[PDB]
């Protein structure tokens, strides 16, 4: 008893069917194709065909209705036709007139009610006739358009001969719904379920090539590249060497493509599956076609000829569960929701090889759109010519401009061609990025300062040349250079006396922070030995590791802390001692130098410790180098006054203790009691009349909010430099700072560096220009002698604004880790950029490389997190944290919730909990923000300084409503989803929201049902709103980091959307507006015009309230009236304009003969020259038309009035004024000379052209224009960084240099320069089992 004239959908249709309501104005599921053949077609027996068939198939009779409280489909009594023949072989470019039809054909939305599915056309142009046919894509697939196309050619070759055509061999769609039926409670569907279950059980945060989150709602921009001949005949080369198709090759290079570019080893390319082969869809037209995720494992190590058969693999076992709906994967997986995915860029393994045969002469099938683009997609395509290919880029255009498409194709082919070379090579040694890409790196250069070899040698040159100027101070001793070198010459010939060993050795040090410790440094160093700091309240078991660990000749120490140190047969000299204290005071005073006895360059001089622990074993010539190289911009005074307030276990007090005692300059010892106490400090730094001053980023903050609450001292200060030590700055918490000392003269230094390239690597000045603009924490640039690359986990270099890991290569470099060669092994490793032996050491802290060479700090990628879906470095965060006013600093743990994954816990310190949230998401994404917070006095400081995450007060369902409005809302939730208890800051996809019961919801809230995809919180849903609830302004962009707001007035006939292309062209810089003139809505043309000053005056109101920048107006044609209206009401309202852009006019000499010319044309006449010069060429139906004749003389004659009235003399508005013309405009001529015209408004005009533009530049050209404005007015994701060096997996090299180094290479690297092969082939624990 079923019924044959209204039925279901498929699984297929319901889908299309909802992707078709969630944007109402979107034709992105049409679908269309044509056919192009060299030769004349009969027009009327052309649609004749069309006619035939399309009532020959039933997806094309039907017609969609709402039921069932769902969807049902019924026939009509007879298919109707659209068919249109337009001759374009009248205009100069006929071939690109016909794609442009059908491209603004393709852009109308079908009624799915209409029962209109079928438009077609005989667009005839100068060499080819091109047979076009678009639909709706639940009506047709691909491969439908091409069936009903090899019909329709069919019965019109009968037709002309007058034969009868054949019978059509399609199918009826009814019985592929009982199938279709049938399988969804088949045994099949719940095994194929259960395959991609588990298939995609890993699958989060999908890659891209670039980063995006809404989902596709809109019709491609293409770019279509010929593939090289010899690039054809080498992949079926290629192909049969690896036994398989051609086009899987393409894939495996497409989805090693994106790995390479992603730097991703997680790869998931969508493939559409034709799903027809294997059952009664074969033929049928309609739509079966299901886009499945391909997931490779791309590794840098992998071999080309190795991913192939992945590939082979991977789609044969696609091709078995093919029938079960994508769609449906991705609401198990629960990758529906949040920027939530299932595949990645796309590619076709279906190719449309066949000529079509309309009578005479054959024809391709190309294909216009196939369905909304996500990301990129890919599709590969034949010519007319045999073994001819092309690939046309596909993208979605709001997250790519056309530009960057074609630069992906370019960058793809050329990729391709490399992939197919050896079979054999690894993709590591493959880039995907071309040369003009990337930014020049820094190469080392030697320091042309010399100061003298060793430590000593620079030292006691100064104690010769000032020996009675000032050293050192503590409390209120000072000593000039003369008692110091005497004191340490005195303490050297004491230690020579109490071992008998010699060379270079290792002296441990366990003292307080005191001129003992300043004497007993230099003493070691003078003896040709080397210091080894330890902190007095270190732990015992550390003490007793490190002194055994550096085989100690002696250990120095006081007789309150030798207590600390085991009886093991060390070799102790206690310096506070009575009979010691007078042993040394006897000693001869001359220098170890004047008995020929020092140290050597290449010799060490301390060794200190990290975080078990390992030890870096530092030379004097890596100390000596730091300050050689740096004098060019720091220029050393001898005059300069430093401060030591760093503890002698941390390098930094070699940077603060050395800066003074090799130039000249008095040093000042900080005891630890008053380091700790942030007023005292600023007392004492004063006092003593500091110059150089270093501190930890977060020490400095508790510093300036002493500097605050002591305003006496803080203008008392005398600094030459500030400086910043072994944390990132967040520079946003830097305001106050300029309040005080922008005039004082001291600079802002802020430098990176890590214990293992000596102290520091790179500088940066902070002024007052980068403080407010946010790039992030930016550590400058390298020092003269060293380098840094930063590379891809394949350690190529990456592009230019991509994440990467820094490598050090340069003459900082320590010797290496102490007693540890494995280490020395996989941290200093062979430099392949650099001369033959030398070696580059892995930070392991990420970093971004800008375009004009700066290098952003990132953070250390072994704490990058992981929250749900999103990986996450904790800087950002505590950084979003301190723009909260009353925040001072912050940081952020993580810890395992409940019986849970993972969650984020902040400690934040005030300075003088739920107003925090608040302004946090108005900031953050809702991932970011922590789950509870805690009050501090301060933040436990560690040992060495910084900031000690291990010792953080551990504090341990979902939250509730706020308003009655969100309740309100709640419980229309359960209505959907039941009697689930659910949150209000919950996913509703996770709670048992249904991607249908979602549209239910946004209907009953009267809000755009995207907006709650891409936020499906209750919180937002309110907040959407509340915090928002006749528009005369429509806003594009409003960014928060927007220096510009453009305001966009539209030209003759336009409305405001005319300027959407522009506005995502634009630079994140500007934020853009467009003011939506009344009666300009060819949808909604029934409302009225209104005249210039009441639309200028409704536009003030909501602009000053929604402004969210200084005003740049922007006209075009002749919203260059409104324009010049608007600046100048504005300049009297108070309002903050400055400037004025003027695109498409000239002023006109007689303006009263304009105006008398215009009110003498219909609006129909002037609309229709503007279409010959290319206006509006996207208007195909005379209703619209007609509607916009009417707008174009309203606009015309208001323009004309405007600049009729006010004469050749106006009224001088007095801003800058940008004229842009297009060298293509016949409305603009002799603009060279005649722009100067525009000086009447104010003394300040530039001019700038776009020479192949005409005067719709602003839509065609609008990159170019962006361009521009930006020039006068005026991001991939986070990945998980997987280092080759420690891949277990891999097999390795163990490599030697000459000299007698050894690294661990990866086999996949090409070998460097001067490198040797000592293991072979192993893995990695074999490898570094082989070190002698
Ligand atoms: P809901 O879970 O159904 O999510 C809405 C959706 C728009 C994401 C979903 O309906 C969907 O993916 N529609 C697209 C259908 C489609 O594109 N078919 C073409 C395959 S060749
Ligand atoms: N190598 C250390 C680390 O590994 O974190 C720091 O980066 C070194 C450092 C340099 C300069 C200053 N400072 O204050 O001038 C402090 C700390
Ligand atoms: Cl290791």
């Amino acid at each position: 008893l079923n019924p044959a004239d209204v039925l279901p959908l498929t699984a297929a249709q319901n889908a299309i069917w909802i992707g078709h309501q969630l944007d109402p104005a979107s034709a992105a599921y049409n679908v269309a194709a044509h056919v192009g053949v060299d030769a004349a077609l009969d027009a009327d027996l052309l649609r004749r065909a069309f006619d035939i068939t399309a009532n020959e198939t039933d997806c094309l009779r039907m017609r969609f209705v709402e039921t069932g409280s769902a969807v049902r489909q019924t026939f009509v009594a007879r298919a109707e036709t659209a068919f249109v023949m337009r001759d374009f072989r009248a205009e100069p470019d006929s071939t690109g007139a016909a794609h442009a039809w059908m491209a603004a054909d393709v852009r109308r939305r079908i009624d799915l009610s209409s029962g209109c599915l079928v438009h077609a056309a005989l667009l005839r142009t100068g060499t080819r006739d091109y047979v076009y046919l678009r639909s709706h894509h639940i009506a047709l697939d691909g491969f439908g358009l091409a069936m009903v196309l090899r019909r329709v050619a069919h019965v019109y070759g009968a037709l002309v001969a007058g034969r009868e055509p054949a019978a059509a061999a399609f199918g009826a769609f009814a019985e592929v719904i009982d199938a279709d039926r049938a399988y969804h409670a088949s045994a099949a569907c719940e095994a194929d379920r259960a395959y991609w279950r588990a298939y995609c059980a890993g699958l989060d945060d999908v890659p891209t090539l670039c980063a995006g989150t809404s989902l596709p709602s809109e019709i491609a921009v293409c770019h279509t590249a010929p593939v090289p001949a010899a690039l054809v005949e080498r992949l079926h080369d290629f192909a049969n060497e690896c036994g398989t198709h051609w086009i899987n090759v393409v894939v495996a290079a497409f989805g090693a493509f994106v790995g390479r570019a992603t730097s991703r080893r997680d790869i998931t390319i969508g493939v559409p599956m034709m799903n027809r082969l294997g059952g009664v869809a074969a033929s049928v037209p309609c739509t079966t076609a299901n886009v499945l995720p391909l997931s490779l494992d791309v590794r840098p190590g992998a071999r080309a000829e190795a991913l192939v058969e992945a590939v082979d693999t991977g789609l044969a076992g696609m091709r078995r569960h093919q029938r079960y709906r994508a769609e449906d994967i991705r609401r198990d997986c629960h990758l529906i929701g949040e920027g939530r995915r299932l595949t990645g860029p796309q590619i076709n393994v279906d190719v449309y090889t066949d000529p079509i045969a309309f009578g005479d002469a054959s024809g391709i099938a190309r294909v216009v759109s196939a369905g909304p683009a996500d990301d990129v997609s890919l599709m590969i395509q034949r010519g007319d010519m045999a073994d001819a290919l092309t690939i046309v880029g596909m993208a979605n255009p709001a997250l790519y401009r056309p530009h960057e498409l074609a630069r992906w194709i370019e960058r793809f082919v050329a990729f391709t061609t490399a992939f197919v070379a050896d079979p054999s090579c690894p993709v590591g040694r493959l880039d995907a990025y071309l040369p003009g890409d990337g930014v020049e790196v820094h190469l080392p250069e030697p320091a042309k300062r010399s100061l003298g070899a060793t430590l000593v040698e620079v030292f006691e040159r100064r104690v010769a040349e000032r020996p009675h100027a000032s050293a050192v101070t503590l409390d209120h001793t000072t000593w000039d250079y003369a008692e110091l070198d005497a004191r340490a010459n005195r303490l050297a010939r004491h230690f020579a006396a109490s071992t008998p060993a010699r060379g270079n050795l290792r002296v441990a040090l366990l003292l307080p922070r005191t001129l003992d410790a300043i004497v007993a440094i230099l003493a070691t160093l003078k003896f040709g030995a080397a210091y080894v700091p330890i902190d007095p309240d270190a732990p015992a078991e550390r003490i007793r590791a490190i002194i055994d660990d550096c085989d100690a000749a002696l250990v120095v120490t006081t007789v309150d802390l030798a207590s600390r140190i085991d009886a093991s047969g060390r070799r102790l000299v206690v310096l506070d001692a009575p009979d010691t204290r007078a042993a040394v005071a006897a000693a001869s005073a001359a220098p170890p130098s004047r008995d020929g006895e020092g140290p050597r360059a290449d010799d060490l001089a301390y060794i200190i410790f990290t975080s078990k622990p390992k030890g870096v074993k530092i030379t004097h010539r890596n100390v000596v180098r730091l300050f050689e190289a740096t004098d060019a911009w720091f220029h050393y005074r001898d005059d300069d006054v430093w401060t030591m307030c760093h503890a002698y276990v941390f390098d930094a007090s070699v940077w603060e203790m050395w800066g003074a005692l090799l130039h000249g300059g008095r040093l000042v010892v900080v005891p630890p009691e008053t380091t700790r106490a942030p007023d005292a400090l600023l007392e004492l730094v004063v006092r003593e009349g500091v110059t150089v001053f270093g501190q930890i980023p977060s020490a400095f903050y508790r510093f300036m909010e002493a500097q605050a609450d002591h305003p006496a001292l803080r203008q008392a200060l005398r600094l030459r430099y500030q400086c910043f030590g072994g944390e990132a700055l967040d520079p946003s918490r830097l305001k106050p700072w300029f309040d005080w000392h922008r005039d004082s003269g001291t600079r802002l230094l802020n430098m990176y560096g890590i214990t293992e390239t000596t102290i520091n690597a790179t500088y940066r000045f902070i002024d007052e220009r980068d403080v407010d603009t946010g790039r992030g924490s930016l550590i400058g640039e390298v020092y003269a002698d060293l380098g840094i690359v930063v590379l891809d986990d394949a350690l190529r270099p990456v592009p230019a604004g991509a994440y990467g890991e820094m490598y050090v290569t340069g003459a900082g470099l320590a010797q290496g880790y102490l007693n540890r060669p494995d280490l020395d092994a996989v941290r200093f490793v062979a430099n392949p950029y650099g001369p033959a032996g030398t070696r580059m050491y892995r930070s392991g802290d990420v970093a971004r490389l800008h375009p004009d060479g700066v290098l952003e700090y990132v953070g250390r990628a072994d704490q990058q997190v992981k929250v749900r879906g999103y990986r996450i470095e904790l800087g950002e965060v505590e950084a979003r944290l301190r723009e909260y006013a009353p925040v001072s600093d912050a940081v952020v743990s993580v810890r395992r919730d409940a019986v849970g994954d993972v969650q984020l816990v902040a400690h934040v310190v005030a300075r003088r909990v739920e107003a925090l949230r608040a302004h946090l998401r108005e900031r953050v994404p809702a991932y970011m923000v922590p789950a509870a917070f805690g009050t501090l006095d301060a933040l436990p400081m560690t040992r060495n300084g910084k900031v000690d995450r291990k010792a953080l007060p551990d504090i341990s369902v979902v939250e509730p409503p706020r308003d009655a409005l969100d309740e309100r809302i709640v419980e229309l939730w359960r209505e959907q989803c039941g009697d689930v208890a659910i949150g209000i800051d919950d996913n509703f996809f996770d709670v048992g929201g249904d991607s249908i019961k979602a549209i239910r919801v946004a209907r009953a809230l009267d809000m755009p049902v995207m907006a709650l995809f891409d936020a499906p919180t209750v919180r937002a849903c309110a907040d959407y709103l509340r915090d928002a609830l006749d528009r005369t302004l429509h806003h594009f962009k409003r960014p928060a980091q927007a220096r510009v707001h453009m305001v966009c007035v539209p030209f003759a006939g336009g409305s405001a959307l005319s300027y959407r292309e522009l506005a995502r062209a634009l630079p994140d810089g500007f934020a853009c507006s467009a003011l939506q003139l009344p009666g300009h809505d060819p949808a909604a043309p029934d409302e009225a015009f209104v005249d210039l000053d009441t639309t200028i005056d409704r536009a003030v109101d909501r602009l000053l309230a929604e402004a969210a920048a200084p005003i740049v107006v922007y006209g075009h044609c002749a919203g260059n009236a409104l324009a010049v209206a608007l600046v100048r009401r504005l300049a009297g309202a108070g309002a903050n304009v400055i400037g004025l852009a003027i695109g498409g006019m000239l002023l006109d000499e007689d303006a009263d003969a304009v105006l008398d010319e215009v009110g003498a044309r219909s609006g129909e006449n002037i609309v229709d020259f503007l279409r010959q010069i290319g206006g509006f060429k996207d208007v195909l139906d005379a209703g619209t038309l007609a509607a916009i004749a009417r707008m174009t003389k309203h606009d015309a004659m208001q323009a004309a009035t405007f600049f009729a009235a006010e004469t050749r003399a106006p009224a001088r508005l007095d801003v800058p004024l940008h004229v842009v013309i297009g060298g293509q405009d016949p409305l603009t001529p002799d603009y060279a000379r005649r722009y100067l015209d525009w000086r009447r408004y104010s003394d300040a005009v530039e001019l700038d052209v776009i020479p192949d533009g005409g005067h719709y530049f602003v839509t065609e050209h609008a990159d170019t224009l962006a361009g521009l404005l930006a020039a006068r007015w005026l991001r991939q994701a986070l990945r998980a960084f997987l280092n080759p060096f420690d891949d277990e997996d891999e097999v390795h090299y163990l490599l030697a240099n000459d000299l007698g180094a050894h690294s661990l290479w990866p086999a996949f690297v090409p070998l460097p320069g001067g490198w040797r092969v000592v293991a072979g082939p192993a893995s990695r624990d074999a490898c570094l089992g082989a070190l002698p």
